[PDB]
């Protein structure tokens, strides 16, 4: 067990998901997600696993871990753990969602890698929302850049002891 990180992409408001979908199209965030997580362990909740397309899961080049209370759960190509702490035995672990897993994982986390999408989506009932940090987290909020489509985004890299 070692470094636990959270990785997510949010609208400025904190929305990460609405209606079961990512609320924007941003291939550069796909590339950023891949570059942060490749070669490491990724942890997701069972509902997140179930949402992925059958031919996309497990995400290649990473040790995929699915958290579930169901010992019989089938997650072909991944491992299933029944507690989060077991999900963090790896030397470097990125939690990728969803909200229940972020909330369990936040107390272990010492790094967050965030993509802020410049899009105005005030929160609505039902939205999936980003984890909330505080003034004990510190680090770099990067400059805005345009994606190829013109959607603007910037990157946060935060840490704590
Ligand atoms: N404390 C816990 N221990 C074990 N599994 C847990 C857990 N909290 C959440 N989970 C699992 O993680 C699932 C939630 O996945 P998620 O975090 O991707 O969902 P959501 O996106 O809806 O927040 C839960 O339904 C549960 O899986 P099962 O329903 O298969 O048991
Ligand atoms: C590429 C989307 C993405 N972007 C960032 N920045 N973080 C993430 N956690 C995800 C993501 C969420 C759920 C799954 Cl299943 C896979 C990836």
């Amino acid at each position: 067990s070692h470094m636990v990180g959270l990785i997510w992409a949010q609208a400025t408001s904190g929305v990460i998901g609405r209606g079961g979908d990512i609320p924007w199209r941003l291939p550069e965030d796909q590339a950023h997600f891949r570059e942060i997580t490749m070669g490491h362990t990724i942890v997701m909740g069972r509902r997140t696993w179930d949402s992925l397309p059958a031919k996309v899961r497990p995400l290649p080049g990473r040790r995929n871990v699915v958290l579930s209370r169901q010992a019989d759960f089938m997650a072909s190509g991944a491992e299933v753990v029944g507690s989060l702490e077991e999900a963090l035995t790896s030397p470097e672990t990125w939690v990728i969602g969803g909200g229940q897993v972020y909330a369990l994982a936040l107390p272990y986390a010492t790094r967050c890698e965030v993509t802020e999408v410049d899009i105005g989506l005030p929160r609505e009932a039902g939205d999936a929302l980003a984890p909330v940090l505080d003034e004990t987290w510190r680090g770099e909020t990067g400059e805005w850049r345009f994606s190829r489509s013109g959607l603007r985004y910037r990157l946060y890299s935060y840490h704590r002891s």
